[PDB]
């Protein structure tokens, strides 16, 4: 989310914690900036390594003062951990005790580590305490940095994925717009749709690319660049559904153009539009009215509907056909079925295996490969769009689908 963080001392508690995964050799910096001080201050801060991924998923600030108890008492789950302390009698505004000329404390479950560092890449869980000795005092800035300037783990591969997609994309484009400059005198509409989506995912893979760009190398996200991925991500997909819908459907391509077929029930199909972008936003929000939880239902209900619908019409369409004696567009339609039947069949099974790998133990041993569930839908789509494009590809005889 964030490698930097501003806070007013006199809040709350004063107590401070972040859970994330954390590269190795990365170090954490503490800087205090503002008015004279008055009083003497007692700085407490823990550092803990994370055997299994459980403890951040379900820690809880506001219970940070008793969870730091049962850490002590030698009965929290398994994970080394350095403990400091240090006290100022008026203020250390100036010192320079966490930068450098520290000492080697050993840490608990010897070792002589460095003062304030990541022994091994993992999640840590990282919790400061401000003590102030009898409204704004101070303002602490905490900044963590590694191997790279902010890009903490559990990032760089996201990252690394979304330069290859943004690359896939421009090929995907170039590759399209050749093909369509060579045969220019003949056309169709779905030869401009296709185009459009692949502009459209162009788009929103260079959007997110940028974000994470700025988010490296500043240490800030963009207050409104993943609004716009994912309402670009779901125009996308949107558009998309519909095109499948309407090459099952044969507007156009075996039937004559109805005006019906259009009106009141392709276009009214764009409704599937709001709520896949309803939730969209909402999760980028943090699904704080927990909405969230009960977006998906409508969503899914209207998949279930599309489906039936287009297998439906795509065997009303082929029986039509195979009736009619033609023989071009048969082969077309039987390689577009089992191209939508190897799609949905791949959509069960990961499906199946992100939900037997997921909510399946106690507590993941393998957090490493945790990005992967926002990932793979982005790569099926990818490879349907270009089977669609090899299969709809513009040539000489452009003229077969009157
Ligand atoms: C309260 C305790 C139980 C809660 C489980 C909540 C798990 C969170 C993930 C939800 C999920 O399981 O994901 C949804 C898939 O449907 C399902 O729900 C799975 C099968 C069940 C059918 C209702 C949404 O994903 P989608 O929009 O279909 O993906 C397409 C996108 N292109
Ligand atoms: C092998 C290794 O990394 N050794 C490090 C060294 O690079 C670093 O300059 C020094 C500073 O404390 O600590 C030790
Ligand atoms: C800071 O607070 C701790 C409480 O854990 C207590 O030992 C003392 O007041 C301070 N610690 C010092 C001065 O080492
Ligand atoms: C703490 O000591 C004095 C006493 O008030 C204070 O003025 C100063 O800023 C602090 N540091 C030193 C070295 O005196």
């Amino acid at each position: 989310d964030r490698s930097k963080w501003h806070i007013p001392i006199p809040s709350g508690k004063n107590y401070f914690s972040f859970g994330k995964i954390l590269f190795r050799n990365t170090t954490i910096f503490l800087k205090f900036d503002g008015e004279p001080c008055d009083l003497s201050l007692n700085i407490t801060w823990y550092l803990k390594s994370a055997d299994c991924y459980n403890e951040i998923y379900n820690f809880k600030a506001e219970e940070v003062e008793l969870y730091l108890e049962k850490l002590k008492e030698k009965r929290g789950l398994s994970g080394k951990y350095q403990t400091s302390s240090k006290l100022f009698q008026n203020c250390s505004e100036l010192f320079k005790t966490q930068t450098f000329s520290g000492d080697f404390m050993h840490r608990l479950p010897t070792a002589m580590h460095e003062p304030l560092q990541t022994w091994q890449d993992a999640p840590y869980i990282f919790i400061v305490h401000i003590g102030i000795s009898s409204s704004n005092l101070f303002t602490m800035t905490v900044e963590v940095k590694g191997p790279y300037e902010y890009l903490t783990l559990e990032d760089y591969p996201l990252m690394i994925f979304f330069m290859v997609m943004c690359i896939v994309y421009v090929l995907f484009g170039v590759l399209w717009l050749a093909w369509s400059a060579c045969y220019w005198r003949d056309l169709l509409r779905i030869q401009f749709w296709i185009g459009a989506v692949i502009f459209l995912g162009m788009l929103e893979k260079a959007v997110f690319y940028a974000e994470f760009q700025n988010i490296r190398y500043k240490g800030e996200s963009v207050q409104g660049a993943l609004i716009l991925a994912e309402l670009l991500s779901a125009v996308k997909r949107s558009l998309m559904r519909t095109l499948v819908i309407i090459v099952s459907l044969g507007y156009g391509i075996v039937k004559p153009r109805l005006g019906v077929t259009l009106h009141k029930v392709v276009v009214a199909g764009a409704l599937y539009l709001l709520f896949s972008g309803m939730e969209g936003v909402l999760r980028v929000t943090g699904a704080q009215t927990d909405l969230a939880s009960l977006a998906f239902i409508p969503l899914a209900f209207l998949d279930t509907a599309l489906c039936w619908w287009i297998f439906i019409s795509l065997t009303q369409t082929m029986k039509l056909l195979k009736l009619r004696r033609n023989i071009v567009k048969l082969s077309l339609y039987r390689h577009f079925t089992n191209t939508l039947i190897l799609a949905v069949a791949a959509s069960i099974v990961f499906i199946i295996w992100t939900t037997m790998k997921f909510r399946i133990v106690t507590c993941q041993s393998d957090w490493r490969e945790l990005w992967v569930d926002d990932a793979i839908w982005r790569l099926l789509f990818s490879m349907i769009l270009f089977v669609i494009m090899v299969l709809w590809r513009p040539s000489a005889n452009n003229q077969r689908f009157a």
